């Protein structure tokens, strides 16, 4: 199986986040997705959690008072699980963005491969089962994902989710959930990134 793709996307994409809070003896850690510059990817349900105090990323400690800009993304009004968060200034994420998003929808049970940091760095798969306009979660619904069969734990959120269609693999998702053997991720759409950047002010050259 060819994964030098995935292999790109373990080396400079996924990382370790870390949520300090003040009511557990550990730090909740699972994985985020670095997007270009001084902006990553995020869960909402571990973003918006009201425990944490701080948390810890590319090796810098971030306090939950500082003026983080951010975009939560719905789909026709109702909420997703995915956020973007920008952070202030501070030394420069790669530009991943040749690294997202599909054209072409991924054929039935095509082949996801999921890429953690969550517990040291892993892979995990399973087959495509397709998409899917909402889950029904412990925490209400979100809106936007897609499956795939195979067990997930807590902990694997924010694992980028790396999908085929149209001869090429890229990243089309962050898993978001998982229930009696069946995962679930959060679309990532190549424009709906752009105009997040630019609302969020991530300066960015067009290609003309």
């Amino acid at each position: 199986v060819d994964m030098g793709f995935e292999a790109a996307v373990a080396k400079k994409v996924v990382v370790p986040i870390t949520f300090m809070v003040p009511n557990r003896p550990s730090g909740l850690t699972q994985s985020a997705l670095l997007v270009t510059g001084r902006t990553f990817l995020i869960n909402e349900h571990t973003w918006s959690n009201p425990s944490w105090t701080s948390f810890t990323i590319r090796g810098e400690v971030h306090t939950r008072d500082e003026p983080f800009q951010t975009v939560h993304f719905t789909h026709h009004g109702i909420p997703t699980d995915l956020m973007m968060v920008r952070l202030g200034p501070g030394n420069s994420f790669p530009n991943n963005l040749d690294k997202f998003g599909l054209d072409q929808m991924p054929a039935r049970n095509s082949r996801v491969v999921g890429v953690s940091s969550s517990y040291g760095n892993f892979f995990f798969s399973g087959n495509f089962l397709g998409f899917v306009d909402s889950i029904t979660s412990e925490q209400g619904t979100y809106a936007r994902l897609f499956r795939y069969r195979v067990t997930t734990y807590k902990g694997w959120a924010g694992s980028a989710l790396v999908c085929e269609a149209g001869g090429v693999r890229r990243i089309i998702g962050l898993h978001s959930a998982g229930a009696a053997g069946i995962g679930a991720g959060t679309y990532i759409s190549k424009l709906g990134l752009i105009k997040a950047l630019k609302h969020l002010g991530e300066p960015l050259a067009t290609m003309q």
